[PDB]
This record gives structure tokens, C-alpha cells and sequence, in this order.
């Protein structure tokens, strides 16, 4: 994990959808995963302590350690959520606070999705855990994360494990990328309210008449780079000005169009080490249907996994593998 | 038409691909159109003169007037091309210059793809015509246009009907959006050479340590808006830096990722007249395969049409309709 | 007041200097004021408590209300400070927290310059005060303010009356404009670390060589408008790269070159109400010499006042009136 | 030279004024020079044809080579001009075109100010010349230049020795910096018409109010760096919107304020060669008064030279040296 952009939206259909890109430096073995009720998810990768999960859920994630790790997903009661990179800000403890258990940052999404309904449930659950510096997701240090959640009702929150403790932001705008903290970007929005769909008025310099080249000059000032702050502003503004989605499909379509302003093609961003950082997949999920939708760097065709289609009291993890090949429809031979 | 961005690329296995977005306010009757050889293409809509085309070609276009109007396409000899808005700059004439025939701007692609092989053929071809200020029932007036072509060998040209006459640009960088002129954008590139994939180095102010938020800071300065100038910069720069495609399928994919930085969602851009200006479709062509690929605002799955698959001596236009339904694959019952 | 930019610097001379532009819609009655020892400063306009001041100071201010109101200044012990706008963020009590005295935001600088020596004294003094929502008759309301101070040693702090109470920021980078809060701008700096004095290297796009138009391209990404946030970046970044000053005089000069990046011409910024927001004056002060220097919108020649040349036990304010006529040295008859 | 910004303005007092910064790496020997009538100006350093100047002028320049080289200046008939850097564009001949006299690029201002009145006079003058690729000794080589002139009527033209020959632009907006060519910057202007003094309206995102930080948001998008294109934008836009000067003195004041957005502190721009590039002097001249005004990097106090005060039929050049000392006025000691 190395960067990502997310947002949620509300349809006129009365549905809530959430979506996110994921950026990274290669493809990992990642599938969409359906975790059945009562499966058991650890808190710490170093202790064999299991929490029985009341709920089933589906999302993108890894099976590379003991309990499924979910980057995002939706559960059978309509809770949607994700974890996103939060570098230089994320701060964790060595020891739990008296009265809490240790949890690995990498397990937050799975635990919550499996045991919560509303955004208030999330806030409540969280006060019974301390995020811990557990080394060895055999992928190293606990990655610097922060979290967003959105429930069936359309409310979004952000949880950020800062130096000064856990920060909750309630009733947010339903946008989140990477560092810095949420209130920093919310404040940043203010510097860019002049970014609109509407063209500016022609002007004169002496005798000279000045008019735009074409269209789209309203957005002058919007940065087009892929830093977390730039991405934050493109998702928010294009969330603001994109037409309301009138049903679930349109919602998926509109989410992927907005995220398209923050999709990273392979080669245009390199890391301090010269690894390439690119959008591996984009996904979306609907609280009311509990459908998971996703598309990949190598596959523009959207796939869909339906949570309630499966037997939720299954003993076993149900799994779908990525199809990393451009799914082109041939209209003739 | 109302805006669009385009580029070409080269693969590792020596294939040339060209791609474009089409931005518009309505989205009208448009389809893929295969024009066969010897179909006959009008020069002017108010006149009965028809040039008989030597080559078959496929591209997106309209069948609403006498001859197919192609917005872009590839022909059987591997020439690719496209017309794109050129507002404020496109200048035409009332009457043909001595020794040329008039041509309607919306017929250029069709005429060229129908009769040329190399970009040099295109340049020579063009000195026997004069763009005329005609007009069409569709939009109600001659649209301000400029044109781009790329042949099998990956060489690109831009043709621009300027106030002073027709301006040719030879061996271009293979990127073109809208106004202004090609020389203006080529010159503009230089103000932006500091936009790279590489992070800037940490610095200090007094006792502060300052380091980037995440990744991507090497891009500081690139603009994010949907003006033609900004779109050019984004397509040019991201063309430079994203990976070389290893084959044809990767070409289409990469082209669409790059164009993605200039895809316009419904509502983010409005005209003076309050109309929403958004990307209706996105297409890519391949000189060697002569395949035509496309996706739409409501359908992200790519479709393909093979020109060489059809009877190239057909009497009748062959067409493929837009499938404006988001084509979701269900991996279980949805 | 309606905007302003400020910074401090240290010479290789072991001197500290502070300087600020002042941006406002019209020029009230302002001059440079020397407040002598034991003069007396009110805390509040509606209450009659007058706090006796231990120290003399000089700076820019108004004499329109009961006690001299200073916008910035330096005192006889080398404490330097200023009040600047903090719109939408400043928050005041109706009523003092138990066991503090109420203080009008507009008296904070005069109270502090009068009774403090170090950065720590300022912090301590402030916990004995509570900022109240008391209006004044120059403006009609309590203007939203924040404050910066710099002592003889060169430490700088920012003090910000936030919703949740007074926020203190210790040993800052020595720059401060307007809203938002200090942490936010400090964080904002990280997004621009790639803004440097050095040019980026040429690149090629295919056959094309791309080189800068001239000099200065290292700064690509720096915004040029006059919002508080853009002014912070320019002053901070140009404070970083500007040559160290070798003595007091060069320190004044450097301060005003840097501040020139954020000097606002009449007409270029207008308020929601159409009043023009422009840089009325620019000042500087040195902690070691206790000299105050200023120039005006209408007069770029620098004037200087020396606190310690006066009698610090004078009965009365000593004041120097602005000279609003461009002070042009005639080199021959004009 | 390695940069200059320049503009002209018109007061409501019916006076025309012209101003320019000059940016360089170290200050060579320059002063204000008054060139009297009939003093004579060389065309080329390597040939002794001297052209007799009808008119007296005053400008900043150098006395290091045979004839005075002025960098800018105004003449006794109200014609004002400057030569600015034109790197990578300026093209000069090896040989004078059939029926022209060769001229050293560095002598254009001096020759033009010495014999022209209107911008038309200057267009006709220059087409009797060919700019020649002849080296000079204060800088070592032939510097790539272009030229701006403004006559007493307030019309401006820009002359640029392009690849394809001398390009001429009639009645320009009265702004000029460095490369690229005039028509490129004029076209660039259209991209930035939404740059105004006015704040954008407040907006909302969901339940959140968004309002500007303070003032000045109207200018969002304007670049702040010191390249020539950015320098052009700022000078033009700030020239459009800063208030009309009511007289000659305000004209000067306003000119230097607009020019201050393009003033370069020592250290914020370094060349490839690690040399620091900075604003050495800022000057202004008035067509009606024939006054010349200047301030320096080290002295923001403005100085003035009046052309007509002198004997315009003097035997010798009259000059004034720079005072690179901050001229502080002591209000008490």
C-alpha cells in the first residue's frame, strides 16, 4: 500500500456508495474476499486471540497472514469502509491503554466490518482497542494508516491515529486520500472554492479582446499532480460538481469517472527509491445492495461480487481472483 | 465536437496506436462506421461532386449527411487520423484558391483516410483543396477544426487552417488537443520540464525538516483543469513518462490511462450557455492491425472492431451501434 | 487592517530584525509612536483600569482611542511583535476566565511591548489575560487577530486565539501572514519543498529538445496571488533562499526585497464589498539597535526612528507623522 | 542581462510612462547617461560608420565600448525604449541584407532613441538595418535581445529578431519581458482571464460552508515563480487592475509597485552555473517631462534625472553614478 483516493456519494435512488483507488508499486496477490459470519479474525498477528465476527462482508484484501486483511469492503448490514496510507502522521503505541486490547492497524477494517452497523458503532468499538506497533505483517512495520467509514444512512467519518491520540471527525464531506490529517484538507478546500464548472468572463487589455481557448477555464487553479493534497482537491471538487447519480449503476459509473482524475498511469510517479507507484485497482461498493464492484489497471471492465448471493454461514472464505487482462468485447471476428 | 485530446504512441513490437477523447454537450447519433473502397465521398455538401475512395477505413462518425463523416479512424494502409475542435483559430474561405477544389472541414478525415497512406501523402493531398466556409444541418455551421495524422511508421503531423493560410507541422510529438496552435503548445511544454515522476529532496527551514506528504510531488506545477492548454500538458507529460507498451493490448490500455487524466465527468465543465461539456467516448486505433477500440461515458468496457475482418468491397456502409449500458461482469449472481 | 505578511531574520551580525507589510482598505490616522515608560495602557475601552508600563517602545499605530494602539513595534529591551488579521479563526470570550483580566485584542501589542522582555514573558503575561469581544470606535467591532513576537535572541512565537482557546506555537520558522492557523501553514510548506532557486534539467520529448524560457523555472508551483496562504509560502520560501544579511542595513533591505513578493498594488485585490485592499506601509525593526524603519505606499524611501535617542521618561507620546509624497532625489534640476 | 520585466502606462494627466526591471548576476559598470545632440553613435564596433543623432536622450547604459550603449531610455521627443533579453529566440545575420546597414544588436536603443519620434519612425528605421552577429567586449559575445518602444502618444510596439527575420507587433498591450515571442505571451494571457481582484463566492460541500482565508482569492491560478512567462502574466494582470495613475509621480509609484511582483531578491534564482540572478535596478521614464527615474537593489530611494535641464548641445556625455547605499532618512538619529 502506498497511496489511494476515496469518496462516497448518495444516489437519488436513496442509496449510498463508496469507492477508492489503490496505488502501489507492483501487483500483490489480492482478491475480493467474502468473510462469512462467525469466521474469527485475530487482533494481533503475534497472539492467537480470536474475535468471533457477528457479520459477513466482502472486499478487496489479502490472505497472506492468519486472518483475512481487508483494505475496504461492505458488510451485510450496510457498513462500508477502507484503510488508506497516512505517512508521517500515523502514530501507534508499544503497549495497550489499561482496559483496551492491542490491535494491529492492518486488522481494523476486518474487525469493524465484521462487528459494526453504524458510524457510531465504529467510534464505540474503537475505544476498546489501542492500535499497536506490531512489527511483522511479514510486510514489515505496521503501515501508517488512517480510516474512513460510511454506513447505510450515508454518514461518513474519518479515524486518524495521530501523535495526540485517536482523532475522530464526524459528518465529513465523504472524501479522503492520504496525509496530512483530515482537518488540514478540509481547510485546504477553502483555498479553491473559485474552482467551478463555469467559464470566466471575457476581458480587455486596452484594445485587445481576451477569451478562453475552449472550455473548462472555471477550474483554473486546480493542481493536476498526484500528491495526496492535489488528489484530495480533485476528488472533492469533482464530487461537488459531478451530476447526482440516479441509480446504483450510475453511481458506480460516476465514482469511477471522478476517481479517474486521480488514476495513476504506470511510470508517472516514482518513489524516493525509483519504484513506480500506480493505481492497481479501483473499487466501489453499495451499502443497500452489498455489491462489490472493481476494475484493474489491466482491465477496464468492471466486475461485480454480490455479498448476499453467497451462503453467509459458510465455514470457508469465498474468493474471487483478479483477471488481469483487458476484457475487450469483439464486435466482429 | 467541442473539445478533445489525442496522442499517438509506439510499442516495443513496432506498432503504432493513436487515441482520442471526444468531449460534447449532447451525444448524438454516432457509431463506428466502416467505409468500403469505392463508396464515394462528397467534397462539399451543397454540391454533387464525389471523390471515389481507394481505401477502406473504420472510425467513429456520423451518417447524418450525404457521405459518412468520420471523426477519426484508421484505414487499410495504416493511416490514422482525427479532427478536433480549433475554436477561435480555424479560418476558412468563401471560394477555392486557384487550382484547388473546395472541401467541407467535416469531410477531411473521410477524404484523407479514403485516399492517403503516409503523412507525406496527406500534405500533398491537401494542396489540391481549400477548406470552405460551408456548414451542415447537424451543428448548423462549419465547426472550427484542426487535424492530426499518424501513419504506420509512427510519424505524426498536425494540420491547422489558420488566418494566414494552412499551417503544417511535421514530425510532431504526437499530441494534440484544441486551441491554440501547435507551436504555441510545443513552446508551452518548455515552461513545464520540471514536472517529473521524481520527488523533490527534503529541505529544512531553521530547525524544520520538511518532506512530502506522500508520493507524486515531482509533479508540482502541472495544472489540473480541463482547458485545452492544460489537457495538452497532461497528455504530453504523461505520454513521456508512462511506460512503453510491450504489445497492442497494452497500448490501448496505456493510451486510455493517459487519456484518463483528461476525461471529463458530467457537470464539472459547463459552457457559457449553461450546457454540460463531458467526454462521450474514448477510442484507439492501431496502424498494423487496423483494429478500432472504444469505450463510452456509460460503458467502461472496451469494444473492438476489426477493419480487415469485413468485405472491403462491400456496397454498403457497415456500422456498429453504441452499447450505452455499463457492461458489468457478474462473478456470482448479482 | 485586512491583511499582512511578516517575517524575522537574523544577521551574521548577531542582530535580529522583524518586518511586516500592512494591508488595508483605507488609511486611518496612523503614525509612528513612541510610548514612554510609565505612560499607562488601558486593557479595555469600557473599563478604566490603566496598567502602568515598565518599558518604552516605538512602532506604528493609532492615537484615536484612549490608549495608543500599536500595530507592531520594538521595545527598549529588544522585544519585537505585531498583530495581524486572523479572519474566521479568532475567537473571543464575552467575559474573562476566572482569575484573568479582560483585554481588548487591539491592546495586546501595546501591553506586551510595555511589560515583557522575552518570548517566555509574553506567554506568561498572556495567561493572566483573556481576550474579550469588545469593539472599538475605529473599526466598530473586535477585529479577528493573531499575534507574533520575536525577542532579542531571535526566538519567534505565534499566539492564536482559536475556538478552543489560546494556541501557542514555540520557536516557529519566523513567518506569519493571516488565516488559517499556524500549524496549517507550517504543514502547507511541505507541499512546496520542490520550489528552489535552481533550474530543472532539459528533457527531450522524442526529437524535441526542451529547455526553459530563461531563468527562475526552479520556482514552478509557487502561487502568485495575494491570499494569506500564498503570501506565507512566498515569504517563507524567499526567507529560506534569500542571502543572509551581513548587517542591520542590509537586513532592512533584504526584509523589504522579500516582502516585495507580497507587496500589493492599489486595485489588484478587492473585498466582497469592492473596497481595495493594498499595502499601505511596510516596516522593520531591530532588537539590538531598537531602530524602527518604515516606507509607505506613496514613498519608497525608508525613514528611521530611534527609540533610545529619545527621553524614555517623557510625559507625552512622541510621534512622527507619515510623509505621503514620493521622496525623489533630484540629481539635476527637475 | 539575464531577465527584465517591462511595461508602460498612461495617466489621466495625459502622460505616458515606461518602466523596466533589469536582472543580472553582478553589476557591471553602468550609470545614467545623457547623450547630447549630434554626439554620434556607432553602428558596429568593428566598423567606423558613425550615425549622427538628431535627438538628445537619457537612459541607463554603459560607456565601456566606443559609443554609449543604452539599455533603456527616453529622448527629447518623448520616444521611450528598452532592450530586453530574448534567449533561444534571437537570430542575427552574418551579413547585411541587400541595401541595409548592419547594426550591432546592442546599439539598437541608442540609434533608435537618437533619431526617431513615433513608433512608425522606429519601424521604418529598423527595416533599413540588419542585426548582425557581432561580438562585444563587456559581455564577450552577441546577446540575444528583443526591443520595446513606446512613443509620446502611448502606442507600443515590440521588435523581435526571430529565426525567420524581424517580427513586428503594432499596438501591443504595453508589456514585455523575455522569451518566448510576443505573440506567445499575448496568447498566454487568455489562459488567465479568470485572474481578478474579486473573491469567488462562498460555496458549500454538503453541510460545510467554505469561505476564503482572507482576501485576494480572485487571483487563484496566477504563477508566482520568476520565469519570463510568469513574469509577463503578473505584470500584465497587475497592470490591467492597478488603479490609473492621476499624475506623473503616481505613475512612477505605481509602475514600481507593479514591478515589485517581479523583483528578484538575491538568492532565490540561481543559473545553471550557480550564479545568483537578481534585480539590479528598476527604472522609469516619462515621455512628456523627459524625466528618468531609478532605484537600485541596495537603495529603494528613487532618483531622478531631467533631460531638458541640461545643455542638449553639449560637447560631452553627461553621466550620473549609482549610489548603492540605502538612503535612509533619519527622523531623529
Amino acid at each position: 500500500m502506498l497511496g489511494s483516493s476515496s469518496l462516497s456519494i448518495r444516489t437519488t435512488d436513496d442509496k449510498s456508495l463508496f469507492a477508492r483507488t489503490m496505488d502501489f508499486t507492483m501487483e500483490p496477490d489480492s482478491k475480493v474476499i467474502i468473510v462469512p459470519r462467525n469466521y474469527g479474525i485475530r487482533l494481533l498477528e503475534k497472539e492467537n486471540v480470536v474475535i468471533n465476527n457477528s457479520y459477513a462482508f466482502v472486499g478487496m484484501g489479502s490472505t497472506d497472514i492468519t486472518s483475512p486483511v481487508l483494505y475496504d469492503g461492505v458488510n451485510e448490514k450496510g457498513l462500508m469502509g477502507a484503510m488508506l496510507y497516512y505517512a508521517t502522521f500515523a502514530t501507534y503505541a508499544d503497549e495497550p491503554k489499561k482496559g483496551t486490547r492491542g490491535i494491529n492497524p492492518v486488522y481494523v477494517i476486518s474487525q469493524v466490518l465484521g462487528n459494526c452497523v453504524t458510524v457510531d458503532d465504529v467510534i464505540e468499538k474503537l475505544t476498546s482497542y489501542t492500535l499497536l506497533n506490531e512489527a511483522n505483517i511479514i510486510l514489515g512495520f505496521a503501515p501508517p494508516l488512517h480510516y474512513t467509514f460510511t454506513d447505510a444512512s450515508g454518514e461518513s467519518i474519518v479515524i486518524e491515529p495521530d501523535k495526540t491520540g485517536i482523532t475522530i471527525h464526524r459528518k465529513t464531506i465523504g472524501v479522503m486520500t492520504n496525509s496530512p490529517g483530515y482537518e488540514w484538507h478540509q481547510t485546504n478546500l477553502r483555498a479553491y472554492i473559485g474552482v467551478t464548472p463555469n467559464p470566466p468572463q471575457d476581458i480587455m487589455m486596452g484594445d485587445l479582446d481576451l477569451t478562453p481557448f475552449g472550455q473548462g477555464a472555471g477550474g483554473l487553479g486546480l493542481p493536476g499532480d498526484f500528491t495526496p493534497s492535489a488528489r484530495f482537491l480533485r476528488v472533492a471538487y469533482w464530487k461537488k460538481y459531478t451530476e447526482k447519480a440516479k441509480n446504483e449503476t450510475e453511481g458506480v459509473t460516476n465514482l469511477f469517472h471522478i476517481l479517474s482524475s486521480v488514476n495513476i498511469p504506470k511510470g508517472v510517479v516514482l518513489t524516493n527509491e525509483g519504484k513506480t507507484d500506480y493505481t492497481i485497482y479501483t473499487s466501489a461498493m453499495c451499502a443497500q445492495s452489498k455489491n462489490y464492484y472493481f476494475k484493474l489497471y489491466d482491465n477496464s471492465r468492471i466486475s461485480a461480487v454480490s455479498l448476499m448471493a453467497e451462503n453467509l454461514n459458510s465455514q470457508d472464505l469465498i474468493t474471487f481472483e483478479w483477471d488481469r487482462k483487458q476484457d475487450i468485447k469483439q464486435l466482429n471476428q
